[PDB]
């Protein structure tokens, strides 16, 4: 992760800071005091990571399974942000009646006609969701949705007698979002509520419509209801109006909590004594999490002030109901005490005893498996695809890995960077000044790289305080989702771990007296320089978060750590196709390594290339794999990272010597760890078989001339362990644990420390 | 559009219950013989990397319909006009799937 | 009904369903009903409005 220093998270990570949710332009200490309650529900985000896939045009229908999916599509970065969604759809919807002649075609496609209407349609109920494409030509529909849904109805199940078919059932899928919400995440959120509200009735019209349609008669003849079937829809394309401005609800709500919880009295601010119980929010106001989402939102808004309310009803009424009441999420509104567990600590103490160092770290236990990739490309030309996959790469490989899984028993990497413990001093005296405070078990890397972001550019960010923003509106707020979450994923792991807190002004511009932020008493340890807080009042009583949890003891692990994943083995033959795409993709990709000795260049040319155990390329295949799987080894590297960038620049810095010895032993507990790390993560076996193999290409190499044919001196103090990091890139690339890249950076500690074997062998 | 999906009912049912007939055992052993066959001309062929086969596809179908004369073969009854004149019309017609299976 | 709640909806189990359980809400759910009480009316106010 990252780390920082006591008095600092401000030069090298802002976004701690809540003062920039606040608004406090990048340094004031919350100065206010001033503060009431705060409080728990604990609140509002993901419960966590959950994987699961999806069924569509089955034709039994109901809202639940795509809203998610309509919920997910953004998820799915579907295109932009849901509301889209909702409103690329609702505005189908809206391009609406006029076509009874989809009924009419309806009727029309109800063979040929009800024209002899009489008792008659009895089949083909399978190739009317694939029908209902031939009524793209009413409706364009690219965004197959409504092109794939407009289906569902029509083949509710109704004709639910003659026809008949179906009998079939497609693919959803969902790979997890974000443990923590966002409020524009709230704002398109309660926008999927709105086409769920959508649904019923539309889905009760069609299942209303058909069995009070037919009494029949065994079909009831025809040129029927379904000429309402259809017409319900509609009907409900306009029956949206428009329910509320889900903007303006959640704005008028955020400001309402804001008010909920504010510290001015003054009115922006009336938090009613006619309407703050009355069920509502009054379970909603203690959360926090809200109270997270107010202070960013606030920061972007201030408040959007319109009082949708009056102070009774309504205040009473939009905030009367909310979308996280509302099931289209997968967000779900928080239990009330856990939060989300997931830590053990320990903490710095040289025997004074204070702290500089965290110990709080990844609570992971990565998947023990990947995917091949084949769309089984023949089905249809196009996306319907099915992977296909089969015994080939993806079980070797896995097994292989499945050491790989185990490098980063995380808790382990964390052992490591909390085996630390001595230098700076003993047993005793240490500490110098700055600190570290380090985190994280597994969401926020999860959420990004999983998401093309490569979270580390955003992390740069992060630290420097202001944000890097040259970003693309996917990019840029790829940044600010990243942000955002990350640091409320945190907060409510610090709101969750100690329940004193005080909602905080800030002050700050006016803005609105709006901008505040929460402080809170943690006790026990001696005054050790810890920012300004030790605590000088009985308690940590520090609104900084890191300065709140970080003053503060050891604990273990609740959470699974589990990497979840996704089994559709069932599917894995069933279908078919939803909206699947990144695979990764083919399978692998190219890397050798080339050795010297007698003093002879060669390069083996193994890749990447199949290793595997069977010839070649194979082909076909890859393997949207595992994020977590890539995402523990993303941190590892995350610390590789910051430790070299801050021993440069120190050993610039600082001249003395001492200084180098503290120097090296940074920059080289990075190159050590890593160095220890390449060792072990080539002998996984596989790449041990990189090392006979690659060797041997190499023994061409090593074996091409007559007199470099006496094989090796290429075997020396050095070789071992160099084709040994030929097993090192081995295990290094197209596993897919990690994507490439890196390599250089591993490179750099390796680099930065002879390291050498250092022994071995 | 009426008859021609109808054209439709009729096409799917026939691809289907063809598949009944077809498959449907003994038949299966043809359908098999088509793999066991196909397979090892596949493998006998050198390069199977590439081979799909039977998931899907008409080829899913095509298994389907193989077993479709066979069956209607080894009867006393068609002759083997029934097929591809079957077979003809039921390929065009549709076979549009999915749905075997 | 929290405890009435929680316990039948916290032991999938297993017997038991283990432990360190809901208990640990179980009582939770009270002072959070402590909590739920920050208060419903006035009854006074209620009632010498009604009077």
């Amino acid at each position: 992760g990252f780390n920082l220093k006591v008095k600092d998270l401000n030069g090298s990570a802002r976004g701690l800071t809540q003062a920039f949710a606040i608004g406090e332009l990048k340094n004031q200490l919350s100065v206010g005091a001033l503060q009431l309650p705060l409080q728990f529900t604990r609140t509002f985000s993901a419960s966590m990571t959950s994987e699961l896939l999806w069924e569509v045009g089955k034709g039994n229908i109901d809202p639940v399974m795509y809203a998610r999916l309509f919920f997910q599509y953004a998820q799915a970065g579907g295109a932009l942000s849901v509301d889209e969604l909702v409103n690329q759809f609702t505005e189908y919807h809206q391009s609406t009646a006029c076509n009874p002649e989809i009924w009419r075609k309806l009727t029309a496609y109800i063979t040929g006609s009800s024209n002899r209407a009489i008792k008659a349609d009895a089949v083909g109920k399978v190739p009317p969701t694939a029908i209902l494409e031939q009524l793209r030509t009413l409706a364009p529909s690219e965004h197959e949705l409504f092109h794939h849904i407009t289906t569902d109805f029509v083949c509710h199940v109704l004709s639910p007698l003659g026809f008949i078919l179906p009998d079939a059932a497609y693919v959803y899928r969902v790979g997890r979002t974000a443990t923590y919400p966002n409020f524009y995440a709230l704002v398109d959120c309660v926008r999927a509520s709105d086409l769920r509200r959508m649904l019923t009735a539309l889905s009760s019209v069609d299942s209303k419509m058909l069995q009070a349609t037919f009494k029949a008669k065994g079909a009831l003849a025809p040129a029927l209801i379904s000429q309402h079937l259809a017409n319900a829809a509609t009907t409900a394309f306009e029956r949206s109006r428009g329910n509320f401005d889900a903007n303006a609800v959640v704005s008028s709500v955020l400001t309402i909590l804001g008010r909920l919880w504010s510290p001015s009295t003054p009115k922006e601010l009336d938090p009613s004594a006619r309407l703050r119980n009355t069920n509502g929010i009054d379970q909603l106001r203690s959360n926090l999490a809200l109270f997270i989402a107010y202070q960013d939102m606030v920061k972007q808004r201030g408040r959007a002030e319109v009082i949708f309310s009056d102070e009774e009803l309504s205040s009473t009424i939009i905030p009367w109901f909310i979308e996280a009441m509302s099931e289209v999420s997968p967000f779900k509104l928080r239990p009330i005490n856990e939060t989300t567990s997931y830590i053990g600590q320990t903490s710095a103490i040289d025997h004074m005893g204070q702290p500089s160092h965290v110990v709080v770290y990844e609570d992971w236990q990565f998947a023990k498996e990947i995917t091949a990739f084949t769309p089984v490309k023949l089905a249809n030309n196009s996306n319907q695809r099915f992977l296909d996959v089969e015994p080939g790469i993806s079980d070797r490989m896995s097994a292989t890995l499945a050491p790989i899984g185990n490098t980063f028993a995380v808790s382990a990497f964390v052992k490591n960077r909390t085996a630390v413990y001595e230098a700076v001093s003993q047993r005793g005296t240490v500490n110098s000044n700055g600190a570290e405070m380090t985190l994280g078990f597994p969401s926020v890397v999860e959420r990004d790289y999983a998401l093309d972001r490569d979270p580390m550019v955003a992390i740069a960010a992060l630290r420097t305080g202001i944000v890097d923003e040259s970003l693309e509106a996917r990019a840029s707020n790829d940044l600010k989702r990243s942000m955002f979450n990350y640091y409320a994923a945190v907060m409510h792991y610090a709101v969750a771990h100690n329940p004193e807190v005080v909602v905080s002004e800030h002050q700050g511009v006016a803005a609105e007296q709006g901008s505040l932020y929460l402080v809170w008493n943690v006790r026990t340890e001696l005054r050790i320089p810890v920012g300004y807080n030790a605590i000088e009042g009985g308690s940590i009583r520090t609104p900084e978060p890191l300065e709140a949890i970080a003053y503060n003891k050891p604990i273990q692990p609740s959470e699974v750590l589990q990497a979840k994943v996704l089994d559709l083995a069932n599917h894995t033959t069933s279908i078919h196709i939803w909206p699947w795409h990144e695979a990764s993709t083919e399978f692998a990709y190219e890397d050798a390594y080339s050795v010297t000795i007698r003093n002879k260049r060669y390069t083996a040319e193994v890749k990447e290339f199949e290793l595997l155990g069977l010839g070649q390329r194979r082909e076909r295949v890859r393997i949207l794999k595992p994020t977590v799987a890539h995402a523990i080894i993303q941190m590892w590297y995350s610390w590789f990272v910051e430790d070299d960038r801050t021993l440069a620049a120190a050993r610039r810095t600082s001249r003395d010597d001492a200084e180098k010895l503290a120097i090296d032993g940074r920059r080289m507990q990075n190159a050590v760890t890593l160095l220890r790390k390449i060792e072990m993560i080539g002998t996984t076996g596989i790449g041990a078989s990189a090392v006979h193999l690659a060797q041997s290409r190499i023994v061409d190499q090593m074996a091409g001339r007559g007199l470099i044919d006496d094989s090796s001196d290429l075997h020396v103090g050095i070789n071992r362990h160099r084709i040994r990091i030929w097993a090192g890139l081995a295990v290094l690339q197209m596993m897919g644990l990690l994507s490439r890249s890196e390599a250089e950076a591993l490179t750099k500690v390796l680099g930065d420390s002879n390291a050498l074997g250092m022994v071995v062998a």
